[PDB]
């Protein structure tokens, strides 16, 4: 599912991620924007280690969740990577609220460093009611 | 279908394969010389991850096509395996301009890093007329 702007805003928000961890809800969305496009069902392929990354939030098959097919795999977030490809995001907000309690929190991920970090991010959550 | 070499290189550029992402003809064509010997019903069963490769540019089943039977699937081309072993190469090509739009490109299989990059690959396409 692709949810549209203002949708995706107000469920994150509803599902506690505003200031999760000093993380605002526009970073949020700023990640989800850069790393899927708020499309629920993308995927990427990482041919150097074999993983695959799921969903809104593009979490990782090596160390979050389990698609039984990712050589080291760990799966600290305790769910099936498929659970991640659903149009009801819980779980995936779940796993990424996991994921930032690691020592490097949001920075974990690449595309957010290089898109949302230092700079303007009101445009994600702009006239959204949030 | 097995094809003749310059029959597929007459038709890997007209599927508009040349200089596709960077990649020459020349080194499509020696990709599909080692991985398929230019067989569109080449197959290779991988015991280890029980996965299949199919076709002329021996694309994976556990992230591009679906094929039924691999669990964990993620069919990023949008297309059963069996369609990968049909006479008409267009969806192989469709699935090979797909997983070349990844990064490290063409580098991504094996089979052209051993036998063809880094070396004269002008062989696979002279007397062919392309």
């Amino acid at each position: 599912k692709v949810f549209e702007r203002c949708e995706l805003a107000r469920t994150l928000k509803r599902l506690g991620m505003d200031g999760y961890r000093g993380i605002s809800l526009a970073n949020w969305m700023c990640l989800a924007k850069w790393e899927s496009g708020y499309n629920t069902r993308a995927t990427n392929y990482n041919a150097g280690d074999r993983s695959v990354d799921y969903g809104i939030f593009q979490i990782n098959s090596r160390y979050w969740c389990n698609d039984g097919k990712t050589p080291g795999a760990v799966n600290a977030c305790h769910l099936s990577c498929s659970a991640l490809l659903q149009d009801n995001i819980a779980d995936a907000v779940a796993c990424a609220k996991r994921v930032v309690r690691d020592p490097q929190g949001i920075r974990a991920w690449v595309a957010w460093r290089n898109r949302c970090q230092n700079r303007d991010v009101r445009q994600y959550v702009q006239g959204c009611g949030v």
